[PDB]
Order: structure tokens, then C-alpha cells, then sequence
């Protein structure tokens, strides 16, 4: 148990603390995406922004954070400080106000080199609830992605195409209507290669 | 004079323990760790009905003990605890699940220690969560809840127990403009879709309703 | 020239203060007593949708510790220093009913006086617990909020006040609040969760719409 | 294999770069240099006649080229570019001249460093300014204006250019509650008390309305 | 050749910063006088309902240290630069009536001359405790508030201003307010704290609304 301990001392040593600059185009990596959409908290129409309370998982795997667990009693995962690890850049392309984060920064790493890591956030955008008070109610959309890397560095993957709306909360001043995550791709003014986004697209309406 | 020797034994235990093996990585499913929580709720300070939100202001004390931690009184003159800044221990990712905003520390960031290795920390904080305060001008009042648990680690790695299920109620502000009816704190069990493993929550349940 | 002088007798003193030894702060066998009081500048907004009250004040702390004590003869008659808070231990003097974190308004700058004794003074802005009925009244409201350690018992750190007056005598006098009182009183009480005693200094406020 | 190589590779560029002849220590008169700056519009998201403030949502993209950026991509493996945090390298001081509150940053401090030395930054931001929206619930709207310059490199040191005098307006909030009339950014010189060189800015200037 | 000068100011930088650390600030033998003068941006609000009104302005702060000089000569004619806030002792000039803390503006960046004299320029919003009162009347409204070293005595920092007039040249011409007046002033405080004086620049705007 002391011994145990020690074994994940020295390997989060070895990894960290000697031998990653990031994605390159010779060294790609894709980017797995699920929001898990927990409340609307907000729709501000005399400004058009939303406050949306989710959960974001974020999922990648890097050679360099590989190990044999034989090497180190038998460890096959451990949690880490995500400031001690490589973390994709991850933006919501028209929020209105930084990223509110409301989970511990910490990741998962497996032996197999992939990382898990689950941010929870508030964040402003913009979206027009007008209609909220419909039965077919608003439909709003945000576009997420890597700020700076285009899609010869960093691709995006969903495993579903539905938000996770089974923890949404029931007594939400708006009810879900529906709620979908879709790749797509961009081109940006400053540069030929094209970019990688997830589009999360929900329609709401007020409770009544 | 005895104060500089009491202060140099101090300063050699916090040297033997940091510095001697360190820091220790967290709890993992050889070694568990079972965190003690228990609230004591000091304000419903705000219920917004036009967004759900409600903010209270309590203290969470947290309750560990470490191995790592562990010394005898007799080698370093009979200190029995020390305070320490929290940033110089591993502390808990005690999380509350249905947050809206990032939580707000009204208290410094100290924990005590203790010889056999056990760890206090009693983080005041303000939390706006999820909650509909509809039927707080009642005479029934209104009903929220959230959990508390760690965000990373599961069931057998920091397994959460409480003391009591009664909420500390003997510092609530007396002139709050919500009066509290009932507030427990109760262990559940969760699972979530990345993972098999069970996670652990305090339940904190309050009923509440306006001051007359 | 004599201040290239000084200027080094000082930086030495700094290393022979910081860098050697070295202080864990207070403990049941070398307490320490912090002396408090409180400035009052204003009261600046009464919520009463939500019993907060904000206050601007700053308070005076001070102490005295043997680890900070030095010849003035040996450092150039150097008798005292500015230093930064971040450097020396401080007390974690704190409200006990706030509702949001205090909001710092001066410089976290302290001065060292050469027999160990320590001198700072934080401007803050508070909102605390505070239910503000009757302000538009006569009488007016009455608010309290108490300050002590929040680690620290009394058998590690002991408060002591010079005066139970507040400080008005800057008080903002156009402020929307009149004060009608401010004392500040030393308490000791048991919290019989735990055997030893807890020392706080209580502010009790009393105060009214300007009229 | 060559992923470990192309990695390594990397990794020794930013060696080389970042520590030797560490911080380039900014531009000077016998040193000055040229940044381009363009706009992109996203939203006006308040304005706010109480206070004659307007809240803008943009993206600013800044160009400049260092000779101390430079390298061979044959003697890095044929690395063309790289992205790179912003704090690893200096950074241009343009500030918005009448912001009533600190910017919010919106997206990640990163960078893009080419061979030849130029590097392209783009930060989004949120900026309240000094604004009188009088007038923006009629045909004709209301025209405000924002200077943004380096706060202290005067002209001799550092040179402001735009590509274009047009805001970019194709990423726009189609929803917003203002609709565009007219953006524009245009270079300008202008004289300050403390000095007497003068010093470089470049002016948007904004024509909305209220949509209807 | 701008691999030289580039050389020379690395140099420079090296030089003052390193060989000779970091400077302890002013005492009462190495005493330090910082002139300062506000320009006044904006009036953004004046809240009735609190007496809090908040401006946007800049500040500027000279002073001089001896430690700072170089001759331009043995560093290729570099008579200047700039340089992070940071890197170099800074005044801790605070309003003494400010209800929020100092949100800042622009970067922190100071200009540094061969004679060791410093420019900083930092813009600001300021809160601060003001009843505004009058601001609808042709009489307008009038404010005050008090700027210098939260922490050194006159015999440690000494301000002296320019002018007494505050510079109204870059004020927003479609402010909700308009400036009938503003004036910039030294004065000589003392504390209850210290037998020493405080030295404090004190900053009086008469203001209306605009019609
Ligand atoms: O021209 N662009 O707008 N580019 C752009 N907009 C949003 C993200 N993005 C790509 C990008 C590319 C390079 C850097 Cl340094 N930053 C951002
Ligand atoms: O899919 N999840 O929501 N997982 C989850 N939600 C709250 C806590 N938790 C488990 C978890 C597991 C791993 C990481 Cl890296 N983050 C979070
Ligand atoms: O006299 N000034 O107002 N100067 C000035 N105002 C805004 C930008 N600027 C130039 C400047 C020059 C030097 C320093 Cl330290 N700061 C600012
Ligand atoms: O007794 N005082 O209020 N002193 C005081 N108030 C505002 C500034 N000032 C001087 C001072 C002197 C020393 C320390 Cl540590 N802080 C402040």
C-alpha cells in the first residue's frame, strides 16, 4: 500500500517530469466531444443571450502518455491535475462572456495513452429566444472547436449525435425540446486549411 | 525560549512530512480514502424565481485522515496538530453537482493535522444551484436539493460518509428572509455514462419558506 | 551616497529576517495577540430583498513577533520597513457572516518595527448578513458581524481592542446611511463541539437613512 | 516512429528559439516594427443609455514579423510553423483607448509562429466602451467609435496597418438585437501630454440601429 | 546592427535588474518624490441610490531612482525603454474613498530614462464615495477624492503635482456628464496610527448632467 503509492509516484514521474508541444500535421490527433446539458439558466432577450449550465467530455490519446502496467504494479489508470497534462483548447465560437468552469481541473489518464477530461461550465452566448414562449419554441446554436488548430492538427468526433439530456434539470424554467451535436467544417479568413467544429444546436421552451 | 524550540520542532515535523517522502498523489483503488462531510447552512441569502437559481452560504466541513501524515508527538515535543495552508496538503475535489456559477471561498484556505494523520478543512463558501423556489411564500414553503461528491473519483477510490443526517442548523442567520423547515444530508450512489464505477454524493435536501 | 548605504542594509536586513531561520505562526505553546480595530468609512448599499449590507471600512491590525526583532545598530539604525504582506505571516482575521468574499482596497504592504512588532491595515468592502428593517425609521436598524481566526482558537491567538468605539471619524459624511453607533466588543465563548475558548471582536452597528 | 521524431524535432526549435537571445525585449526606434490588425465584428450585445456604454463581441486578428523568430525548416525537419502559447513569446500592447471596463478575453492565449518569423495572433474579446447610442431606434441609428493603438510605443517604434478599412461583418450574429449599417477601421495619428513623437492607432468606427 | 542595439538593451535590462537586485522602495534616508496628474476620460455613473460614482481616467506617476540611471554611452545610446510594470518598484498610490477595488485599464507598461527617471501611465475605473445630488441643477454636483501611498509618510514618499489643473483635453465629449470644474491639489494628512505625515493629492470634479 505504501508500495502502490510509490509505483504511481514514479510513474507520473516518469511520464511527466521527464520526456508534447502539442498537435502537428505529422502528428494529428482527434478530439472526441459529448455535451451532457444540464440546465438553462437564462435567456436574456433584451440583450439575446442564453446562460447554459453543461457538462462537456472530452476525449484524446497521446503515444507519449503510454505505459506497460506490469512496469508499475499493476496501475492502469491515474487522476491528474490537467495543468500538468496537454489539454485541447476547446471554444464555444460566440459565447459573450469568458467560461464560467464549475468542476476540479483534473483528467483521467489510461495506459493506453487516452485522457479523459469533463469540464463543467457556464457559458453566455448568443441566441434570440424569441418564440421561447411558442409551443415549437427557440432554437439556438453554438459552434465549438479549437481556436487555433484547423483540421490537419485536430479533428473532432462525436460518439452520438444527441446531447445527453438525461440529467437536465426538471424544474428548469425551460424544457428541452431537442438538443443535437453535429461535426462540421470551416474555413476562417486567415488561413486555407479548413477547421473543425461540433455545432450544438437545442430548441427550448418556457416551462408551462 | 522553549517558544524557539517549540517553533523549530514545528518547523522539522512540516519539513519531515512535505519534504520526506511527497506529495502524495491521491487516493487510488488500492489505497481508498473515506471522506467524512457534514454542512452547516448559515443563509438562504437569494431565490431568484425568474431563473431558477437559489444562493446559500454555509460551511462544508471535510473530514480525511492520511497515512502520509501520521507522526509521534514524543519526537518532536509533544505537538499533537499543526495548521497548514490547504495548497501544502492534497485536499478533496468536492463538488456540488447542480451548480450555476463557480462556487465563492469566504474562508481562508487552512486545515489542521493531526498526529494520527487525520485532516480538518471547513471551507465557508456562497453556491447559487439549480433549484425552483415555487411555493416558498407558502405555508408548505419549497423544496430544493443537491449533491456534493468528488468530480473524479469514483466509489473506490473516495467513498463519502456524513455524521448525521441533520444539517447543522444552530448558526443560521436568525434574521435570514428564508426560515428553514428541514435541511438533511443523506449518502447516495450514482453512475455516470463515461464509467461502470459507482460515485458517491451528500445529498443536501432543504425545505424552505419565506420569513413572516 | 549614504543611501547606497542604507539601501544594502536594509536588503541584508530583509535576508536575515526572511531567509533565516523560520515561523509556522501561532500555537498553544507560543500564542500570539493581535490587536484590532475598526475605521467605519461608509455604508454603502442596504439590501433588503436579501439582508446583505455592504460596508467599506479598514482595520487595524497589529502584532508582535520575537522572530521579527532586530539591533538597529547592526543594520544602519534602521528601525523599521515597508514590506510586502505576501513575505511575513499574517493573521486570517475573518467575518464570520459574510455573503461574498471581501473585496481588498489597499496595498498588502505591512511595516516591521525593529522590536518585532508588525503593523497593517487592510481596506475592505463587506457584505455580510445583515437584515436593514427599520433604516427608515427613527430608531433605525441594528446590524452585527464578528471577526476572529477562523483556524485559530483562543489558546493560539488571543484578540485584545484598544477601544470598543469604532472608528467613525472618517465616515463619509454624505453617505445614504447616518450612524447612530458602532462599538466593538471583545467576546470569549465555549462551543462545547470543542473545550477550549474562541475569541472574536463583534461589530454592532446601528444605523439609519440620512435624514 | 517519425511522429517521435516530428515531436522531438519541435521540441527543440522552441528550444532554440525560446532561450536564446532570450525575451527579445520588445521594439525600439533602430528596432521598430509593423503590426497589422483587422476586425471581426460578431455582435453589439448592449447599449446601454444610462451610462453611455455599448458592449461589442470581436475578434481582432494581429500580424507582425521578428527576426528572432526565424528559422530553416530544413534544419527542423522541414517544421514550417507551429502554434505556441502567448505568453512564450512577446505580444503587441494594442489597447482599446475608451473601454470603461477591463476586456474579457474569449478564446485562447495561442499563437501561430511561421518560419520567416511572423507570427499571427487572434484573441476575441468582449469590450465595453465610452458609446452615446442616441439615435439607435431610428433609420438612421447611432455611430460610435473605439481607437485601439499600443498604449506606449509611439509611431517611431511601433506602426499600425490594416489590410482593409472594412470590419469584417460575414461572421455577424444574424439575430443580434443591432443590425450593422456600416463598420469601418480606419489608421490614424494622434499626439499624447507626456510626449512629443507621435503615436498610432486604428479607428473602428460602428453604424447601428435596432433591428426591426 | 539591430542584432546590436538589441544586444545593447538586453544588456541594459540585465545590468540594472540583476547585478544590483531588487529595490526595497524608499525610506526615510533614500526618500523619493512622485509627481502625479489625472486625466479625466469619462464619468460613466453616479448612483443615487448608493453615493458611488465611478470614473474612467488615467494617472500619471513620475518619480526617479538613482538606482536606475545608466550611461547611454557604455550601452550603444540607448537613452530609454520600456518595460513591465513588474520588472521595477511601482508607488502604491490608492484613493482613500474608492468602494470597489481599482479595475486597470491599460497594460502595465513603464518607461524607464537614463537619468533614472520613470513614466507610468496606468488607466483605471474608479468607485468611489460621492453623492450626486445637484447633478440635475445648473449648480451641478461636486465630488472629491484623495490619492497617495496607502503605507509610506511623507518623509518616505513626498507627491507633488504639475498643475492644479486635472486635464480635461481627452474628456468624452458625449459623456452622460459634463466637467464644470477639476482640480488637483497636495495635501498633508495625518493618521491615528503615526506621529508622521501622509501626503495625499486630492482630486475635486464639479460635474452636471449634460442638456
Ligand atoms: O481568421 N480567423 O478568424 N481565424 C479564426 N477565427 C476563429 C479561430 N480562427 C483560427 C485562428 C488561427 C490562428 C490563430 Cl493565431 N488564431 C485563430
Ligand atoms: O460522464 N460524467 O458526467 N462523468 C462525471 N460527471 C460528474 C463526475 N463524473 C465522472 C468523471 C470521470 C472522469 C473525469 Cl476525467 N471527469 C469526471
Ligand atoms: O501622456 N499620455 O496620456 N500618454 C498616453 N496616454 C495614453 C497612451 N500614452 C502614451 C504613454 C507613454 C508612456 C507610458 Cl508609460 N504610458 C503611456
Ligand atoms: O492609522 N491609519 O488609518 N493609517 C492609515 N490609514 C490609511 C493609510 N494609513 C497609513 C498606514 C501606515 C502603516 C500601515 Cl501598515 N498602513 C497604513
Amino acid at each position: 500500500k505504501l508500495h502502490s503509492q510509490a509505483n504511481l509516484m514514479r510513474l507520473k514521474s516518469d511520464l511527466f517530469n521527464r520526456s508534447y508541444p502539442g498537435p502537428t500535421k505529422d502528428d494529428p490527433l482527434t478530439v472526441t466531444l459529448g455535451f451532457t446539458l444540464q440546465d438553462i439558466v437564462k435567456a436574456d432577450s433584451s440583450t439575446n443571450e442564453v446562460d447554459l449550465v453543461y457538462y462537456e467530455q472530452q476525449r484524446w490519446k497521446l503515444n507519449s502518455l503510454m505505459w506497460d502496467p506490469n512496469e508499475y504494479g499493476n496501475i492502469t489508470d491515474f487522476r491528474t491535475s490537467a495543468a500538468d497534462i496537454w489539454t485541447p483548447d476547446i471554444t464555444a465560437y460566440s459565447s459573450t462572456r469568458p467560461v464560467q468552469v464549475l468542476s476540479p481541473q483534473i483528467a483521467v489518464v489510461t495506459h493506453d495513452g487516452s485522457v479523459m477530461f469533463i469540464p463543467a461550465q457556464r457559458l453566455s452566448f448568443m441566441c434570440d429566444p424569441t418564440g421561447v414562449d411558442s409551443e415549437e419554441g427557440a432554437t439556438c446554436a453554438v459552434k465549438f472547436g479549437s481556436w487555433v488548430y484547423s483540421g490537419f492538427e485536430i479533428d473532432l468526433k462525436t460518439d452520438t449525435d444527441q446531447v445527453d439530456l438525461s440529467s437536465y434539470y426538471a424544474s428548469s424554467k425551460y424544457e428541452i425540446l431537442s438538443a443535437t451535436q453535429t461535426r462540421q467544417v470551416q474555413h476562417y479568413s486567415c488561413c486555407p486549411e479548413p477547421y473543425i467544429d461540433v455545432n450544438l444546436v437545442v430548441k427550448f421552451r418556457e416551462r408551462r
